[PDB]
């Protein structure tokens, strides 16, 4: 039977699935690691054991514990990122999307979600991966991982909570897909790992980690890259806010194993409960347990690796979204909402570039607020929005991501670049929201080419290249099709617009920029 | 004409190639075989029908249908192993390297290369056979055979495919030499076939084989023997797996000549594309398609053969290299990768030595893992790693091969026995790996006497005395000019070192890890 595919860990029973007028299998729910439960929280993931008899993989999977988003009861912009399944610490599965008929070894495409590393699950209808491996005839797999303290508490020196957990899970379930992927139809030589937000600071994470570079072929990176200011932190300040999640939660605090035997006998929700109150600073785009620079999974600092050319040699595709930014404001900066056309007071701009760069002494937060402000018009409200929301996105996603592509390019084997700026027509955010973070996933995805969804023909066929560029890239390390997306490359920088206009090739996306926040900012707060 | 020769299959037309700084003549791709196309896959190898005219040896010939290695993409440590010329079934052609001016009656020593039965060209730079014609002047002869399902699809009864037939392709290129080497000065009473792996287990094949034991005069087994446990299997599980191939491409599987008709219609890469499929065990160090006991090119088991002295009676010299499993761990077990000192938890540990002795149950399995664990610091991953990587080549390579080697002695005319531990000083490979599998074949074939490829002087001057040890031992049957080699005998189980420093003689080359992969865990898994 196409149904029933026999693995290295026993079989499993995947169900069929309609898409388009036609039907493809999946197998939902396969298990690819022993549920980190009891005296396993925090630790590091063990494989699953092997099962007799068959799997039944005909529905999705519990999602891992997590903060949930009740902002906006109901709305469907925010809810649509919320777990959709109930949520369990035993949630450590992957799901599969296969071509019917059963191909014999095709292209397989890996998914990791973001969530900044607290929240994120596979089994969003975002994620829904029938649309891709439909169209373009891949094994679509996406895997899950622990986030928030369960993934990533670091009390770096022990072994029962050594942080980088949840990292070292994705590298479990890539383990796994290379392993067992050919039963499935998918060539284990030819896997692309593509994730969005902390899911591609996450591939551009093993991308790095030595112990992760052999388990697949390319990588494509969406508006996140491994050296974000919010996607690490060092062992001592994961120790420090492991230390203030235990004494949140009174425990006691006389040793690594008091500390960790205290938070095992506490229910999910309880660690959820406290979790952002351990921050350092008052911030906007800062999460409490990101990966940790160990010395293990990252061997030395992620500058010095990508200096020196330590890191896997492929091709990369990965890009940004024109406003990054905007939904981190309107969660947590003062004088923006969601019903509002958010018009920002000089007041509540610099309130903002204090949230924003939470890091920085006064000299630095007067050398943003110049950077971003038009001194002939300091009071126009929508100029200052704007503003602030160029500095959220440009601090914590497009610079990062254009440093990581520069020292890139230099070692790897061929890079290709894209600035996403379509609004969608069907957007259910305000306007001033722009080009929102995560939403060309929708179209990596493939929703548009669903008539209920309602949108444009145009958009329809911006999602059908995108798709085929994605797919293309994944089999072949060339987006291109024997008009083109030219290479990017280290002398001329060249990048396409992605939208429903003509192609247009650029050169140094917002270098003017980049250049304040990769050089100039970090001298300046180096040296005062 | 100096590269023109009259075979009895019609004239062949050389081309004169330089080999430091002098020169020598090469007729490469002389075919020995009708192509084994169409009708004739699966099929025994005919003889190339005589052409009139002159045959073109100046280039290589096709190599044949393969798995193509892609885990490292322009790593020179890999596709180093890969065909460097394009793929074809049309691929029964032997090359031949001989000393300006043509030798009158000389030693002739015939390559048959390695890759697990699955991979392999006789193209390869390794292989370049003008170093050694050259510096000992030996004319040098490298042919080919097939491999993966087209050399060894086994339905033991049929005559479509009834297995073997890469081995009986080896036997006909012996025929030619034995039938044609007069002509190109070499003299077909002193040849010796000498291989690596796949390629030294092959040898020792034909010492064992009735029908092949008369084309040859003696034998050079390079870490592989005829026993190995990945070298072989059964009419029944041979028929198992071909019946499995089958399956993976759904065909009709009613009767024989309904399998064998259908995978004649698909394209060599289908019959690739599936191939790993059908390996009964998570493992390693298994290829899919083998040798067969059939009762015909073997006359019985290989063991009652070995016991009973039913093998070519004459001299051998034969040997291993010191981390013989290096390579198959980092291909195929968690935790070992190319960039990092792979040091591995005991987690990975007993997960590598269920994947190493596939066939054994829990007890074998903790034979295992007793045997090679030091209790006393059982967490030191550099200890894990390296106890896996000798269970690896003890139970793959060393064993198989000290066992073969104390039978074959008991009947023989005369045995050399060799450890090489020369870690080269420009290995691209991670040092964790050792003196890995197929490294001393540049040593054999004379790489280090070339300037450009950076060995050091010492290296040069291990590589002279192997190429003289080797083509002596080709002349005479003693690789000895008359510091001495001794001879292996029953007795004292005398080996030398193979290395730059002064050769050193030891005995019983890993007897105490032998006695329990020869004697104990067959006992234990026959009476568990
Ligand atoms: O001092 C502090 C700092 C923060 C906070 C507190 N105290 C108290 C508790 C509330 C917490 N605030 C809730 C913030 C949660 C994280 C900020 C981001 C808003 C929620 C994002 C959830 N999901 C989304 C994701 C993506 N795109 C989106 C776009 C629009 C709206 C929501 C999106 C892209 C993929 C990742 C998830
Ligand atoms: O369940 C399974 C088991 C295996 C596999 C799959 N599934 C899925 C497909 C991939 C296949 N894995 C690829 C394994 C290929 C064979 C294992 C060995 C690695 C490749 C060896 C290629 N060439 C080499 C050869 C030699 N020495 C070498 C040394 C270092 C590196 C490569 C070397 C000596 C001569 C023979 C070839
Ligand atoms: C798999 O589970 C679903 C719901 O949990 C159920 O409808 C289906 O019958 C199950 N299949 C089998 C054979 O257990
Ligand atoms: C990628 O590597 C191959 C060989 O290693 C080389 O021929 C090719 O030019 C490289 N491409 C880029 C963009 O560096
Ligand atoms: C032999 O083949 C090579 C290349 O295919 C060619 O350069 C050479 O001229 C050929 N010799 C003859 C006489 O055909
Ligand atoms: C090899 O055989 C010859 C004669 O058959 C004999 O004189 C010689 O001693 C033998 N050598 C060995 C090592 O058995």
């Amino acid at each position: 039977s196409e149904l029933l595919v026999n693995t290295k860990s026993g079989k499993v029973m995947g169900t069929r699935v309609p898409v388009l007028s036609s039907h493809i299998s999946a197998f939902l729910g396969i298990p690819f690691a022993e549920p980190p439960v009891g005296n396993m929280r925090f630790r590091r993931p063990e494989p699953k054991k092997p099962w007799s008899g068959v799997w039944n993989a005909s529905t999705y999977p519990n999602n891992c514990q997590q903060y949930v988003d009740e902002q906006f009861p109901g709305f469907s912009g925010s809810e649509m990122w919320n777990p959709n399944r109930e949520m369990s610490e035993d949630c450590l599965y992957l799901n599969i999307w296969v071509p019917s008929p059963r191909p014999k070894s095709t292209t397989v495409m890996v998914w990791i979600y973001g969530g900044g590393f607290y929240s994120g699950s596979s089994t969003l209808d975002v994620y829904n991966g029938k649309y891709l491996a439909y169209t373009e005839e891949v094994v679509l797999v996406s895997l899950s991982y622990r986030v928030g303290a369960f993934g990533f508490l670091a009390l770096h020196g022990s072994q029962e909570a050594p942080g980088n957990v949840g990292l070292l899970d994705q590298r479990m379930a890539l383990q796994w897909v290379h392993d067992n992927i050919q039963f499935f139809g998918g060539d284990p030589k030819t896997v692309t790992i593509f994730g969005e937000s902390a899911g591609g600071a996450s591939v551009g994470m093993h991308i790095l980690s030595p112990g992760s570079r052999d388990l697949f072929r390319r990588a494509i990176l969406q508006s996140g890259s491994p050296n974000c200011p919010w996607a690490s932190v060092s062992v001592a300040e994961g120790r420090r806010r492991a230390v203030e999640l235990g004494r949140n939660l009174n425990c006691n605090l006389n040793s690594d194993e008091e500390l960790i035997h205290c938070l095992r006998e506490k229910k999910p929700q309880e660690l959820i409960d406290v979790e952002w109150n351990v921050l350092p600073f008052d911030s906007i785009f800062r999460f409490s347990f990101v990966p940790v620079i160990d010395g293990e999974f990252f061997p030395t600092s992620l500058e010095s690796m990508l200096n020196s050319g330590n890191f896997k040699k492929t091709q990369i595709l990965l890009g940004v979204n024109k406003d990054e930014g905007s939904f981190f404001l309107l969660y947590g900066a003062p004088g923006f909402s969601k019903d509002s056309e958010s018009k920002i007071s000089r007041e509540d701009f610099m309130s903002g570039v204090k949230l924003s760069v939470p890091h920085a002494n006064d000299l630095g937060l007067d050398a943003v607020t110049l950077q971003y402000t038009d001194w002939m018009d300091d009071n126009n409200g929508i100029k200052n929005r704007d503003g602030l929301d160029d500095i959220v996105g440009d601090h914590n996603v497009i610079c990062p991501l254009m440093h990581f592509v520069n020292k890139y390019t230099k070692f790897g084997n061929g890079t290709y670049l894209y600035f996403f700026n379509h609004r969608a027509s069907n957007l259910v955010w305000p306007e001033w929201m722009g080009v929102i973070h995560g939403y060309e996933i929708e179209f990596v995805f493939g929703l548009p080419l669903v008539k209920e969804l309602n949108y444009t023909a145009e958009e329809e066929a911006l999602s059908r290249r995108i798709m085929h560029y994605w797919a293309t890239f994944a089999k072949t390390g060339n987006p291109n099709e024997p008009s083109k997306w030219p290479l990017f490359t280290t002398k001329e920088q060249k990048f396409i617009d992605l939208n429903t206009e003509p192609m247009k090739v650029h050169q140094r996306l917002r270098v003017q920029m980049c250049v304040f926040w990769n050089q100039f900012l970090p001298k300046l707060l180096n040296a005062t």
